[PDB]
């Protein structure tokens, strides 16, 4: 196939979008995340040697709707590669409460649906900078929209034995407003969106407040976040800490969540055996 041959190279920002991306690519492009498995992705502080693997691609891809606070300034280190965001036609779910409150909330991907949008902006790109390979990259993005379609029979069935009024979704980054609204949970979360920010230990409080009315059975946290303040609200009411969720980023390739798909599939199964 040429062990030598240069194949167009595309860079993302973080480990969810390399994995879809690759899936569309195939073996006509090599995808590579900027971000490495476990790094928080909102306010990373990007390397020199970061800045070499960016100038190394034909395309850069990263998810907008300001998830990556460092992206812009990163991309100013970078000469003579476009760039382009895989979040168009995405409708945003606002930030509810708090300084954050009405900016939108970046964590599009855990929803399955808005999952087919990604799909077909990295598409786009991909046929739109790399056209000699369009036929790949299209049978490639069918292939694996038709994956992500067949999910949602059953992960819907993983989460049909939490009745309607039990169905409470306790997390320390509120990272999962999309996918509790495709799957009915209400949300609760510790902080709004990762940051450096004031007002967690008030809000650790108030959840234990929504914990202890609602005797909700189980709290979370996330792969790439603290677990203490989860542990502290499990600790002070009568929740289990179930965690760990996985949403800013993929395990590594030996790791519990190698893909995308991993992710969508491992979160909804530790949710479903939290309760
Ligand atoms: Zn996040």
């Amino acid at each position: 196939p040429s062990d030598t041959a240069k194949k167009f190279k595309v860079v993302t920002t973080f480990t969810i979008i390399q994995d879809i991306a690759q899936n569309i690519a195939g073996d006509v492009a090599v995808v590579e995340s900027i971000t490495k498995p476990g790094a928080e992705i909102h306010d990373y502080q990007p390397t020199p040697r970061d800045i070499v693997k960016a100038q190394s691609a034909d395309l850069i891809l990263w998810n907008g709707m300001n998830l990556e606070r460092w992206f812009e300034k990163f991309f100013e280190s970078i000469k003579d590669v476009p760039s382009a965001v895989v979040t168009a036609g995405i409708t945003p779910l606002p930030i509810r409460e708090g300084p954050y409150s009405g900016i939108a909330n970046p964590h599009a991907w855990m929803s399955p649906s808005n999952a087919l949008i990604y799909i077909e902006n990295i598409r786009k790109a991909l046929v739109e900078h790399d056209p000699a390979h369009a036929e790949t990259y299209n049978r490639n993005a069918q292939a694996y929209a038709e994956k992500i379609k067949a999910l949602d029979a059953p992960l819907r069935e993983r989460l049909s034995r939490i009745p309607a009024e039990q169905r409470w979704l306790v997390t320390s980054e509120g990272a999962f407003s999309y996918l509790a609204k495709d799957y009915g949970f209400k949300e609760v979360y510790l902080w709004p969106i990762n940051a450096e920010q004031q007002g967690i230990p008030q809000q650790v409080r108030h959840v234990i407040d929504i914990i202890r009315e609602n005797k909700i059975p189980v709290v979370f946290s996330e792969s790439t976040i603290s677990d203490k303040p989860a542990k502290q609200v499990s600790k002070e009411t009568g929740a289990q800490y179930g965690g760990v969720l996985y949403v800013d980023s993929l395990s590594g390739e030996k790791g519990p969540v190698p893909t995308y798909i991993s992710l969508i599939n491992m979160t909804v199964d530790t949710i479903a055996k939290g309760f």
